[PDB]
């Protein structure tokens, strides 16, 4: 239901599907080891290119430290533990004009579902 514009650019647009756990110790902070589950489809074809659920291996990364796509950094730094969102990430905040191999053509709108499982205070 809740539609959040995450960039003034409109590039990252998040829809909350399940409100996260309320409180402070539940919202992750910059540089923390984030653990997420996600599904990535291409807006064009609705084809899944990646599913952490389907591989049963959650994705861990350090928030806002440039490890993942910019759409992901922005998106994840706006979530609560146990939040599920939909994020429409525009190619600029994704893989840009190059794209990324076969799965993802140049200039591709990305649709993720992202669940924030947990986070440690790591590096
Ligand atoms: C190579 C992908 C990668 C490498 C290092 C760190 C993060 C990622 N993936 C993402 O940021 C977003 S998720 C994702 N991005 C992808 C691109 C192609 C195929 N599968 C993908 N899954």
């Amino acid at each position: 239901f809740e539609k959040v514009e995450l960039t003034a650019d409109g590039g990252v647009i998040k829809t909350i599907l399940k409100k996260g756990d309320e409180g402070e110790e539940n919202i992750p902070k910059k540089g923390n080891e984030v653990t997420v589950h996600y599904v990535g489809k291409l807006e064009s074809t609705g084809k899944v290119f990646d599913s952490s659920f389907d591989r049963n291996v959650p994705f861990k990364f350090h928030l806002e430290q440039g490890e993942v796509i910019k759409g992901w950094d922005i998106c994840v730094s706006s979530m609560r533990k146990n939040e599920k969102c939909l994020v429409r990430i525009e190619s600029m905040y994704g893989y840009g004009d190059e794209g990324c191999g076969e799965s993802i053509p140049g200039n591709s709108v990305l649709l993720f579902e992202i669940e924030l499982l947990s986070f440690r205070e790591l590096e």
